[PDB]
């Protein structure tokens, strides 16, 4: 019930699959392969045609750091079942020759259709993740019977070591933020390639959850907030699923130094001239060792991530929240959530983090090189010990993993994202008050013992077909408008209005079979202190 598929482009032709509907290409090389000289270094444009390439099958992945199976092994019980979200899934083919993108658009599309294209980044704490596990047929095919047809498009960016390695040395080679660039030329790519495909360049919208959030609003603030490519706009739309400002110390700070000497010394170029350009010439299973031998996201130091984006003073300018507040990104119309329980993932492995004084301490060793204990003191002390006030929310005296479980559960999830995001939406409204943004809150898998509307459970409402509830039609509907009219309320017809946050504060609160709209300050205290102090918590 297939067929092929060719698309002739300005870089090359690629044989795409036709199935369902869909017409899906899968592994479109965007940059040359970041491979030999060209291994931490920024990816690079192909200077000349690449001739016929097969997509027909599955792309590579960029090289991994898979989660701790011996440190999570409780975790992975907790999360049962839902251990088929991509995000504990194991990518395949892994690469260093992994920058290559997805492209999916509806039967028919030819070059002379101009549809708005959705723009997709994984999440996977920037040290694992892929596009592979993202397939776009089933989000097409509800587009596509909205009366509402787009192009998907899903990248591959490198991660780990192999993106977001840091120190002195990456900063004066120009190597900051490779992740960061991958995406971005990815961006320009789609903007000289997309219409010979079908796509309205123009009408280009990126979206991510987590990691991909995050680097959503990195796009924006890259260069300053330069998100022009031959005189125009890379995308007019984001959508940030749990995640956006991380305020953070420079890419030559110390804990990125700390991380590189690690790795050089773990793939044996200890004591070279040009430590950086040594380690080039380590062969490729030494050097995954050295990036992948420092801490992982499943481990005790947490979402104290060993790789992130950090400021390099020309790609990220400044820190985050400074970025804002400096009216320097690309303020463009904007929808970002949470899940009501982002922490409670997070909180599973530090098990002896069991009051204020051992959070602080915990705090103070592997977050935040710039608060004082008495700072750190007075922000958790926002957070009530009592058992009844902790992630997950609203469930009395139930999922307390250990003692202080929800309540660390409840921290590291408000001043990360859920609290977070309050702020952005804050200074952006600040800076930027013409600039449309909405917001919501999701609450449809409450009762999830110990982890409730955890982390990453939005994929599974998003990517898997529209499910018999109400929250998966509701919000693919919200999306697809949005990316089709630049505005979730207007394209097909919606049952609530979604309110615009400026215009009271207020946010949608999506369950399972319904939603309501509620005021965004829930947890005021809390919120008050991040923002009044959000420069100490840089990590
Ligand atoms: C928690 O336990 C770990 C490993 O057992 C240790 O590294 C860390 O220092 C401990 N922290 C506290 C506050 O006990
Ligand atoms: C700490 O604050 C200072 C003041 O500018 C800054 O230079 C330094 O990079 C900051 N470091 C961290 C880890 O926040």
């Amino acid at each position: 019930e297939f067929t092929t598929v060719n698309v002739n482009y300005p870089e090359g032709e690629v044989v795409g699959v036709s199935v369902l509907g869909i017409e899906s290409f899968r592994g479109v090389p965007f940059a040359q392969p970041p491979v030999g000289n060209l291994r931490l270094k920024p990816p690079v444009r192909y200077t000349e045609n690449i001739g016929t390439k097969d997509t027909t099958g599955i792309g590579p992945s960029c090289p991994q750091m898979y989660l701790s199976t011996g440190n999570g092994e409780l975790l992975f019980q907790l999360v049962g079942n839902l251990i088929n979200i991509p995000l504990f899934q194991t990518a395949t083919l892994s690469s260093e020759d992994c920058l290559t993108l997805n492209i999916q658009r509806p039967a028919g599309t030819t070059s002379n259709s101009s549809l708005p294209v959705l723009f997709w980044i994984f999440g996977g704490g920037f040290e694992l993740g892929t596009n592979q596990y993202y397939d776009g047929i089933d989000l097409l095919t509800e587009g596509i019977s909205l009366g509402e047809p787009f192009i998907f498009v899903a990248i591959n960016y490198r991660v780990g070591g192999f993106g977001f390695l840091g120190g002195k040395e990456i900063k004066a080679d120009g190597s900051s933020n490779l992740g960061l660039l991958d995406q971005r030329i990815a961006l320009e790519w789609v903007a000289d390639n997309i219409a010979s495909f079908g796509g309205d360049p123009s009408k280009v919208t990126i979206w991510g959850e987590s990691a991909g959030s995050i680097s959503v609003f990195d796009q924006m603030a890259l260069y300053g907030g330069n998100n022009k490519y031959k005189g125009k706009a890379l995308f007019r739309g984001g959508i940030m699923n749990s995640g956006s400002v991380v305020p953070a110390a420079p890419v030559d700070g110390v804990k990125a130094q700390a991380i590189y000497d690690h790795v050089v010394s773990e793939a044996g170029c200890a004591g070279t001239s040009d430590t950086l350009a040594c380690l080039r010439t380590v062969d490729y299973t030494k050097f995954l060792t050295a990036v992948n031998s420092v801490p992982g996201i499943v481990s005790y130091s947490s979402i104290a991530l060993s790789y992130l984006p950090r400021p390099d003073g020309v790609v990220l300018i400044d820190s985050p929240e400074e970025i804002v507040k400096n009216k320097q990104y690309a303020a463009v119309p904007m929808i970002i959530g949470d899940q009501e329980d982002e922490g409670t993932l997070f909180a599973v492995l530090p098990n002896n983090i069991t009051s204020t004084a051992k959070i602080v301490q915990y705090f103070q060793d592997l977050y935040f090189y710039n608060a004082t204990k008495e700072q750190l003191t007075a922000f958790v002390n926002t957070y009530p010990t009592d058992i009844t006030a902790g992630s997950p929310f609203n469930t009395g005296i139930f999922n307390e993993l250990y003692p202080g479980f929800k309540r660390l559960a409840a921290i590291l999830g408000d001043m990360t994202f859920t609290l977070a995001r309050r702020a952005f939406l804050q200074l952006c409204s600040e800076v930027n008050p013409d600039v449309p943004s909405w917001s919501y809150l999701a609450s449809y898998d409450y009762g999830f013992p110990f982890l409730g509307t955890f982390h990453a459970t939005d994929i599974l409402q998003v990517f898997y077909g529209v499910l018999p509830n109400y929250a998966s039609g509701s919000i693919q509907k919200y999306y697809i408008n949005f990316v089709t009219t630049g505005d979730p309320n207007k394209g097909a017809a919606v049952d609530i209005q979604w309110p615009q946050w400026s215009a009271k504060k207020n946010i949608l609160q999506i369950y399972a079979t319904k939603a309501v709209i509620v005021a965004d300050n829930f947890r005021a205290k809390s919120y008050e202190y991040l923002y009044n102090n959000i420069g100490i918590f840089r990590i």
